[PDB]
């Protein structure tokens, strides 16, 4: 195959769809194929729709969803008010290997943070990160609380023995307080930190986003996430 | 001894004063006596005191803190600004040790998260309720986002056998709405819901707060803590 990244966060909000945008572009624009995965969607009577803004952010074209609900709540009870069903766990892993590919960088963004249910029963974006054999990377706020949740969160990736691709803080404060600060540095010491994306990129246009995108991320990390 | 609780949350600003303060009001109309341990109080500068308020709204007096950093930070954080250390390891489970006695429910309040650091080296509170044999309550949120913090926490309880004793909304908002509502219902799917409190309850004086608090749990799971 090629390389999988689950691109999960410590919860809601973070960033998560701003981080898959700015490592694909990256990503490409050292030569490499991206495809982005969005298997559980919620919300999109509300109009969200992540990989549309991935599209939109990064000029990915290879966007694979499977599930869609309306309500902007957990996939489960988003499913239970549409009448609707989850997924079966083998769903959303056959969605993702037949993406994956020798070459080609396959990022899948989960529903909030990492242990949201995804389908039935119970089951996690860790659960899928183990079948395909993927690594985690994790977004992260600079926010008041951060380390608590992003060790919870790396805690709970080791017990499955999912490997932690290293952290991105979301959204990064110009300029940066006390407080953003200090839980960089701290944040640092828990984990490779591999970006810090600046805070209202989503406004940024194609060239100016893929600007920062470049800049954020070590070039020899990004090259050496496929071979 | 007696029962050691320590109070933890999935965050920060989930209202853990408010519900120690709570408990600390129940457990005393059923006749319990209640101490309250907050070891690390941190942002003491803008006047930040959480043992004060569970004194005003439940009238708990045994009321003990080790150390109080003036910056609103995560505590290494304000320990690293001042210039000072924080508290050993020792300290705070002696400090606890001693509070417990015979017939006293003894809280423990933490600082921020589960996995925040309390003492020196890295312990935290999660620690500290091993050395001392607590079982943990965990305050939680209703808003999007609860889920995925709660499930966290109760693995990182488990993960170090730490006893769940079980969830307390700290903020029931009013009206609830669609995603509040589905919570409530979810976080019982994963842990036993002890109660939800009012929004606003913080800011009550303490008669109303005491009829809040006596409503808010169950009289025999109260009763049955000790
Ligand atoms: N460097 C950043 C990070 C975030 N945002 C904005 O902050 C919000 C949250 O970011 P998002 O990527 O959507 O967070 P997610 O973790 O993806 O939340 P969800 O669970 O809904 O997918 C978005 O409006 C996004 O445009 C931004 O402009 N610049
Ligand atoms: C509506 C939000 N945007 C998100 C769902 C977040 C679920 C949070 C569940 C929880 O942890 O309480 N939907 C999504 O990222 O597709
Ligand atoms: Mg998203």
């Amino acid at each position: 195959g090629g390389t999988i990244l689950v691109v999960t966060g410590t919860g809601t909000g973070v960033g998560k769809t701003v981080v898959c945008a700015a490592l694909a572009s990256a990503a490409r624009q050292a030569g490499i194929d991206v495809a982005v995965c969005k298997p559980v969607q919620t919300g999109t009577a509300r109009g969200d729709d992540d990989l549309a803004e991935v599209g939109r952010l990064a000029g990915v074209t290879q966007l694979a969803g499977l599930a869609r609900y309306p309500q902007p709540m957990a996939p489960a009870a988003a499913a239970e008010h549409a009448g609707m069903a989850l997924p079966a766990r083998d769903q959303i892993v056959r969605l993702i290997a037949d993406l994956d590919r020798p070459g080609r960088l396959t990022l899948v963004e989960g529903a909030g943070g990492l242990l949201v249910e995804l389908a039935e029963p119970g089951v996690t974006l860790r659960d899928v990160a183990v079948d395909v054999a993927a690594a985690a990377l994790v977004v992260v706020t600079a926010d008041l609380g951060t380390l608590n949740h992003t060790k919870l969160t790396l805690e709970a990736l080791a017990a499955q023995q999912v490997s932690c691709a290293g952290l991105v803080i979301g959204s990064w404060p110009d300029p940066p307080g006390l407080v953003a600060a200090s839980n960089r540095s701290a944040l640092a010491r828990i984990a490779m930190v591999r970006a810090a994306l600046p805070a209202g990129a989503a406004s940024l246009d194609a060239g100016d986003f893929a600007a920062m995108s470049a800049a954020a991320f070590d070039r020899n990390w990004v090259a050496g996430l496929v071979g």
